[PDB]
């Protein structure tokens, strides 16, 4: 599925995205953006041969199983398939344990590079939330 941002912005807003762990929901929307830009069946092979998957690219390096990512952990206990639904519930999920690991948004690279001090209230405006 390809969200609208302002789709999107909802959906992970009833998630209970908005604020967690003290990130407004435009970083959520802004990570979003530039990790998939916003297809939930995006996926892209890292260098060290783990994958991101989904919404959020999510990686099986430490969070998914796909069963090809040697020596790679599956702390989110889910299949990585089950990040590319039009159901963001698992990429939620699994996003609320990554960013609660200790260096909340600067897991995703994306975030930091491209959404980190910017001004990501631009990414829900004009958005009913
Ligand atoms: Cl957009
Ligand atoms: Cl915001
Ligand atoms: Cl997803
Ligand atoms: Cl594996
Ligand atoms: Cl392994
Ligand atoms: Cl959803
Ligand atoms: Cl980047």
């Amino acid at each position: 599925k390809v969200f609208g941002r302002c789709e999107l912005a909802a959906a992970m807003k009833r998630h209970g995205l908005d604020n967690y762990r003290g990130y407004s929901l435009g970083n959520w929307v802004c990570a979003a953006k530039f990790e998939s830009n916003f297809n939930t069946q995006a996926t892209n092979r890292n260098t060290d041969g783990s994958t991101d998957y989904g919404i959020l690219q999510i990686n099986s390096r430490w969070w998914c199983n796909d069963g090809r990512t040697p020596g790679s952990r599956n702390l989110c206990n889910i299949p990585c398939s089950a990040l590319l639904s039009s159901d963001i519930t698992a990429s939620v999920n699994c996003a609320k344990k990554i960013v609660s690991d200790g260096n909340g948004m600067n897991a995703w690279v994306a975030w930091r590079n491209r959404c980190k001090g910017t001004d990501v209230q631009a990414w829900i405006r004009g958005c009913r939330l």
